[PDB]
């Protein structure tokens, strides 16, 4: 149930989606991590931002420790924020995240966002206008510094989010390159299904993995609340029926079978253990067409305020 990434490594092609906003205690995250370890996640997607890798490596740490799965079986992924883009900032955030988790390495780790912003432990760094401060770095110095990270064996794999075609193509195409990014993770549903970036990912061994798979948590913070719940719709539902299981597992499924690696969050017993599901049950191709016609360019977080942002990715048309 993995895909083999293009420098060797393995990813289980399921994984656990970790963010909780910051109303949820962090209990909670090392809960219910050990409910999906138990439920059979392997693969578990955190971030230095989510504020919860500490509670994350607890729960690895006790699954192991109980008898329930050794280190190498679980596929732990974090991800470098973008206040640590300048290349000297890139190993010690990442050792941060290490002693932080309680683990020799990470399997996957990532640059967050191609969106530099003011170098700093501050992790939403603002002007006296209250407005963001970005900053301009060069991600392909950015990116021979995650290289040597994988080199100095804190991270088994290396990779990028939020990237699209042009932003990968720079580190693609960057001289003497090393290691090609195994994976780009970007949002990815079926009203936003990336088909295009997915077919250049393809073509150049790059998985794509997708987020908010299930329309986000419609955070309001974040998510316009007059956007369509991806989870109601008619299409979804309606599959969902057909096939006797939850919109949820048809939009799950549905990036299986195209290709794509798929996070889940929930922080729900019963849901994490549905979500499993997924590998229960096949769409067919018709089905898989009638989901591709969903496709409403619609990006669950409200992003007027990177607009602006030279690395903005989604001026492209992928
Ligand atoms: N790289 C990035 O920039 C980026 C951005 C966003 C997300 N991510 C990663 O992707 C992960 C997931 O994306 P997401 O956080 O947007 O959430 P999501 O996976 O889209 O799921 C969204 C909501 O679906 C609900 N849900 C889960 N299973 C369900 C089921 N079987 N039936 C019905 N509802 C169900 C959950 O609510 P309950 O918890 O109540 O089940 C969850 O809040 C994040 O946790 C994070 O790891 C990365
Ligand atoms: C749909 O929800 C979204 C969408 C985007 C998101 C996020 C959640 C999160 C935060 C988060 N929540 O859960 N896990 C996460 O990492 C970030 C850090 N995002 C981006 O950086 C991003 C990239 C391009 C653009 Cl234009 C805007 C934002």
């Amino acid at each position: 149930q993995c895909v083999k990434l293009n420098d060797g490594h393995f990813m289980p092609v399921l994984g656990f989606g970790t963010y909780a906003p910051p109303e949820v205690p962090r209990s909670k995250a090392l809960e219910v991590t050990k409910l999906a370890i138990e439920a059979g996640f392997r693969h578990i997607d955190s971030a230095h931002l989510y504020n919860n890798e500490e509670q994350v490596g607890l729960a690895i740490r006790s699954k192991i420790a109980d008898g329930s799965v050794k280190r190498e079986d679980i596929f732990y992924t974090s991800k470098l924020w973008s206040t640590f883009h300048r290349p000297e900032l890139v190993r010690p955030a990442l050792e941060n995240s290490l002693k932080k988790a309680q683990l020799d390495y990470v399997d996957l780790y990532l640059i967050h966002s191609p969106m530099s912003l003011k170098p700093g432990e501050e992790l939403s760094p603002t002007d006296e206008n209250g407005k963001v401060i970005f900053d301009i770095v060069d991600l392909c110095t950015t990116w021979e510094a995650m290289e040597k990270c994988k080199d100095a064996g804190l991270a088994k794999s290396i990779g990028v989010s939020n990237f699209n075609r042009r932003q990968l193509e720079m580190i693609l195409n960057k001289p003497g390159l090393k290691y090609k990014p195994v994976c780009n993770q970007v949002e990815c549903h079926p009203y936003f299904n990336r088909s295009k970036l997915l077919d250049f990912c393809k073509s150049k061994d790059i998985v794509l993995v997708a987020y908010s798979a299930l329309g986000s948590q419609r955070d309001k913070r974040w998510v316009d609340p007059n956007s369509p719940v991806l989870l109601e719709d008619p299409v979804l539902c309606a599959l969902a029926k057909k096939h006797k299981r939850t919109p949820a597992l048809i939009a799950l499924r549905y990036q299986l079978q195209r290709g794509v690696v798929v996070l889940a969050k929930s922080y729900n017993e019963q849901r994490i253990r549905q979500n499993v599901q997924v590998f229960e049950f096949q769409l067919t191709a018709e089905d898989m067409k009638a989901i591709d016609g969903l496709d409403r360019n619609l990006h669950y977080f409200n992003s007027d305020s990177f607009a602006s942002h030279p690395n903005y990715p989604y001026s492209d048309e992928y």
